[PDB]
């Protein structure tokens, strides 16, 4: 597995959701089958994912140990950096487990 911060990028308009996981591949995976259910956690995801489809584009911010303490900080960091919760799909600060 390789775990880390992620981000998913919608390419018609590059707005961004990030993310932290365990295994990124899989956890991407859980992302759109979960859109799909539309059950997903951020309503803004899901509302982007009810007028698209699939037309995102997921890469790897940074691979890091999924720590707790080392995951949240560096979450929040690109969350803030990139801007997506004004500009973004994230609908609060990093959690973690």
């Amino acid at each position: 597995m390789k775990s880390g911060i992620y981000q998913i990028k919608n390419t018609l308009n590059n707005k961004v959701y990030v993310g932290s996981a365990k295994d990124f591949e899989k956890r991407w995976k859980r992302h759109f089958k979960d859109l799909e259910k539309g059950c997903h956690s951020s309503i803004k995801l899901q509302r982007s994912f009810n007028k698209h489809g699939n037309v995102f584009e997921c890469s790897i911010l940074e691979e890091i140990p999924y720590e707790k303490d080392l995951i949240i900080e560096r979450a929040n960091f690109w969350i803030k950096e990139l801007n997506s919760k004004i500009n973004g799909y994230n609908i609060a600060d990093a959690t973690f487990g």
